[PDB]
């Protein structure tokens, strides 16, 4: 289940986020990101629309894949598939070989996923030295790589479980919309 949004859903923009706040979790257990979405008022059409998606991901017991438009940086881009990221590497830094595909460079605060797992990391430190990159990563990697990783800078989805289904949902306003629509989402370590 793919959170539905106005890149894949042109048809409503109201599905655009008024705002999010992504937060972090440090429990006895790993770290997990929470996100707190808030929507603008919603018209009849895209509410309805919204409204069916989560009965669907409640009956089918699926996670929610949400993208977060506001960490779209693009600040690095090219071939990521072309890139090397060496097996056997665990704890807080990840190394790679751009192989001289990619263009631009990633800073601290920008996003992460490995794309064979569905952890997501905040950047926190970058360097490099000629293709070698040294991403520092929170938290530290949830698996050791395999050697046939690649790396994600852009159009990352958080894998998610809605928190807040008992709380979902609005009434007609007195404009034909509905208002205080907001969604809590908790990363799921499987």
């Amino acid at each position: 289940m793919r959170l539905p949004d106005p890149y894949t859903n042109p048809e409503y923009p109201g599905l655009g986020f008024e705002s999010v706040n992504l937060v972090d979790n440090d429990p006895i257990s790993a770290q997990y990101w929470g996100i707190n979405i808030s929507y603008p008022e919603l018209f009849p059409d895209e509410y309805a629309f919204l409204d069916s998606r989560l009965l669907e991901y409640k009956r089918t017991g699926d996670y929610l894949d949400v993208l977060l438009p506001q960490y779209e940086a693009f600040r690095v881009r090219g071939d990521t598939k072309s890139v090397t990221i060496p097996a056997g590497q665990k704890g807080s830094q990840i190394i790679l070989n751009t192989n001289g595909t990619l263009t631009g460079q990633p800073k601290a605060g920008d996003l992460f996923k490995l794309s064979t797992h569905p952890k997501v990391y905040k950047i926190t430190n970058f360097s490099s030295s000629g293709n070698v990159w040294n991403i520092s990563l929170y938290p530290d990697l949830f698996i050791t790589t395999t050697g046939s990783e690649k790396p994600v800078f852009n159009g990352i989805l958080f894998r998610t479980k809605l928190m807040n289904g008992d709380s979902f949902g609005s009434t007609l306003n007195n404009n034909g919309t509905y208002s205080g629509i907001s969604l809590s989402l908790r990363e799921s370590l499987e």
